[PDB]
């Protein structure tokens, strides 16, 4: 040492770190980027649970984002910001188990509530280094300690031969769990309070958050949870052991491969070869289905998330959950004929019928017809605008909105304090077309406070709006209650209960309270369809 | 004698009676025989034309009511008694009634023929609510109503047998229609402009005349109030009719010739005693002896006939009341009664759906419960009670009416649809039943125009407007006044725009889609369900 900024030097269990002083619009923050929390899961460690990182010597430089976990890179619209904002922004590698820490500058004197972000990406993609996950605004404006981790995705994170020693499945979730243990042991060195840790995540990250609620060893590592547009229940977040084994065995043959010999051969393949065949193992033509996701192993997940939310005790739990207004629209362009970002995507009745089969790929013919009859407007059954919007609603309701409504309802009934929202504001900077409405994932930039960066060209009201949301999320992190304790003047956010089913609209206007999360429609998906399934 | 009261029809002379209506006199000819009495060896047989008679036949009085079950649910309660027979019961009951203006019309006048309801087990053309004097006096119409055999005597069928071929009660109606063709010009009626109208079982009868070729040369327009030939209560298969008749015969102590011979020896009340005991399931809105798909009067199911028919030169007026189902819940569904607000639990609501959709499987009844539950108030008594009524009215009336209107409009017919939304100031049923089945009839027939029944001034003005819709439809096949040039007009129902009108105290309002989403459930989804 000697001439470095003494506020950027910090020791953790593994050794000494040097962080970087970043500028936020309102002042400096401290960032510690690319902290390794596991041994590199490479070579003979591919598909294995993570091992804790062994101490290093000297001062590790923690001023850069580290590698992104090896993953599929989306090529649907090459050069388009709407797609590439999600793509990896650092080199791809299997050596990718690193985490990031943002704190106030100087670091806080009293211990400060910790927010831990778990990114989404369908369990096949994602990185904690993306611009929309930038912790500097929450750290500067709300004084939060923010932690985000990389976790293995795709085959490297979730390929499972259930019951094997060499590929037990869910190691991507164990990566996240190891980072949670790293926070417990080390975050006090940054001024963070290990006894006040809130998990929040979006989509597959939200499902991940839900899995930690449901997995007993993770429960001692956090105290509150936010689930944005995703759930551990629902039709895409888990597979059975049987289906996971079928998908892993098919991927093995597609790349040229007793479970030990199979996994051993898979470990000899280049990472890119596995990624090149990941999408080829899905049982049906589908959207909103991902090849390698958490498996119901009877270990991390002692049973299906359905069984666990329906029965478990949650009296100690405080959860914030919500959806965007148009959950489904984004996904139609990845497989439903007739949908494009470049047209209005007005579709015919025939294309709606074919789309329902692709967006509800596990549905029998009778179930599909039930869906079509429910979502058809029988005063205008052939109107292309209603059919396009109905296709988006089918996909959003089946995959996100109704799994969330079920989760909120079971959690509230079984002792949890639940707060629910619908996010209804479309960013003025959105590059996706207008028919997509408020698409999946486009509340994240407001939670993290990107509008406060003047160079990103958001409106003044969007900055005020972002600050409202940062206050809601951090108040909840701090107290289990998103409401401002000193501000009773503003309209209040009531908890979701089974009796009143209250939630709030999040938009440019003051909080408005609404009742029922798609109550009629979600009864169709959550109560009727499963009973139809049993026939 | 009064020459206006003396008429010669093909069978001989008749003497009618001058009756007072609020605005003047009417000529009424009550109790005109149109068939040989279907008694003795003629029971269950097709009707035969009435033999000529000598002298002047006295037609100043309503004739006997066809033998039928009499309702005892609420003894002495007007809301039920108003439907009970108001003349003596007899198997000798095939008589019709004619009202005309006094003096007799100078020009041939459009004819309206009323076919009463009563679930094909009851009913009479002599009920006070079917009084034709107001339409005759105010609109100058010639009004005809007939008695037809109900219950076992009209619809007991051993299909394919010679002596109980089925549907004889519908043949009774058809013979009265031929009587109108042959004789109505003598009253000043125009046989080239005959409009059938009927309510519930009567509307389903009207619809069965639309679907049976020999009936079609006997009328030109049709009105179907709260009833349809299609749907789940109005017809039975040949096999189910055979089962029900064989069971009734076992219950009273009896190949088909011998079985029907023994049934013919049974006193009428012996047959009625067991009428309600042959239904396959505990139910409401189900009736033991109704028209049968014989392959003769009905060449096929009403469903297949409305689906494939040619209806181009046909005009039809169809509609429903606001609360079709509420009336029937008190006849079987536990927790419903005239005398309290019938606030039911959710368990009672599930139990009620098995009774109100008695042909539904476990899965189908589950679909119904989940569809009609308000999942924001899933346990609230008021919502469950109102949903129970909705299930029954939608399943049995509203969605069959929407299916029929849609098939008719798409296949050439001219259709006008309505929903009747005014609850009579004088109603004796409780408030929770709303606007019940059958309580639009008194307005169309014009009873509010009688001051002694203590209707309100608005209801009298309302009745006059309805009388004008119905008779304008009779005159032209279009209910709109060709003199009134003020909007809104009543538009035709079509498949594209699905327009219908609300009938109430306020002016006509035009609405689109007749419970479109819910009737898609009943008419499109549920059939694919039960059948797999
Ligand atoms: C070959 C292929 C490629 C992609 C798919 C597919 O279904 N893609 C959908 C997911 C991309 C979303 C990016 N994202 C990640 C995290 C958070 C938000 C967002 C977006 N905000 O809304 C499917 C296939 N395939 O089926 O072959
Ligand atoms: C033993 C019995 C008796 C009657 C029923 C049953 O379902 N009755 C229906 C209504 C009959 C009278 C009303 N009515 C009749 C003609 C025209 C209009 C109206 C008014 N409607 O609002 C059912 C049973 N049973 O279940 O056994
Ligand atoms: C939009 O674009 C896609 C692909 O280019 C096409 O298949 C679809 O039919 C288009 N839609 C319209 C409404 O032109
Ligand atoms: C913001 O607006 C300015 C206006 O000159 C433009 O030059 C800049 O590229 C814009 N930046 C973004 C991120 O939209």
């Amino acid at each position: 040492e000697g001439r470095e900024d003494p506020q950027l030097l910090v020791r953790v269990r593994g050794g000494q770190l040097r962080g970087i002083r970043l500028k936020a619009p309102g002042g400096p923050v401290s960032a510690f980027l690319g902290i390794p929390f596991a041994e590199p899961p490479v070579g003979s460690r591919r598909f294995m649970p993570p091992e804790p990182k062994r101490p290093w010597s000297g001062v590790l430089d923690a001023t850069t984002f580290q590698n992104v976990c090896y993953q599929y890179v989306d090529t649907l619209y090459p050069g388009f910001e709407g797609t590439e904002m999600w793509n990896p922004n650092r080199e791809l590698s299997e050596d990718c188990l690193y985490l990031n820490v943002w704190t106030p500058y100087p670091r806080p004197a009293s211990p400060t509530p910790v927010l831990i972000w778990i990114y989404g990406g369908g369990f096949y993609s994602g990185a904690a280094s993306l611009d929309v996950y930038d912790g500097r605004f929450l750290a500067q404006v709300e004084g939060a300690v923010l932690v985000s981790m990389n976790y293995r995705v795709g085959t490297f994170g979730f390929l499972a031969l259930p019951g094997s020693r060499e590929a037990p499945g869910n190691v991507g979730l164990l990566d996240q769990r190891l980072a949670l243990q790293w926070v417990q042991e080390n975050i006090a060195a940054f001024g963070g309070d290990p006894m006040s840790v809130t998990l929040f995540g979006e989509s597959a990250g939200a499902a991940s958050v839900g899995m930690h609620i449901l997995s007993l060893p993770s429960r001692s590592l956090f105290h509150r949870a936010v689930l944005q547009s995703g759930t551990p229940n629902g039709p895409w977040a888990t597979v059975s052991a049987g289906e996971a084994r079928r998908r892993a065995t098919l991927l093995a043959r597609l790349v040229g491969c007793n479970d030990t010999e199979l996994i051993a051969c898979l470990r000899t393949r280049p990472a890119q070869d596995l990624v090149d065949h990941e999408w080829h193992v899905l049982p049906q033509e589908s959207i909103f289905r991902f090849s390698f996701v958490p498996v119901v192993d009877g270990d991390f997940l002692s049973d299906t998330p359905e069984a666990l939310i329906n029965t478990g005790d949650f009296q100690d739990l405080q959860v914030l959950v919500g959806v965007v207004k148009d959950e489904g629209s984004y996904f139609l362009v990845y497989g439903v004929p007739g949908f494009s970002k470049d047209n209005e995507s007005l579709i015919s009745r025939a294309q709606f019928l074919a789309g329902v089969r692709i967006g509800v790929p596990q549905a029998s013919d009778l179930a599909a017809e039930a869906v079509v009859l429910h979502y058809t407007d029988w005063l205008h059954p052939e109107d292309p605008t209603h059919l396009r919007d109905a296709m988006s609603a089918v996909v959003g309701d089946h995959n996100v909105v109704c799994p969330v409504a079920q989760l909120a309802g079971r959690l509230a009934a079984q002792g949890a304090r639940v707060y629910a929202y619908i996010f209804e504001h479309r960013a003025s900077t959105l590059t996706w077309p207008l028919w997509m409405g408020v698409p999946h994932g486009y509340e994240i930039e407001f939670i993290f406070g990107l509008p406060l960066d003047p160079s990103l060209n958001y409106t003044t009201e969007e900055r005020i709006f972002a600050q409202r949301l940062m206050k809601y999320w951090t108040n909840f992190a701090r107290t289990g209650d998103p409401n401002d304790p000193r501000d009773s003047k503003s309209p209040q956010w009531p908890p979701y209960t089974t009796a009143a089913q209250q939630y709030v609209s999040l938009n440019l206007k003051p909080l408005e309270v609404r009742r029922g999360l798609r109550a009629q429609t979600c009864a169709f998906w959550n109560r009727f369809l499963p009973k139809l399934l049993s026939a």
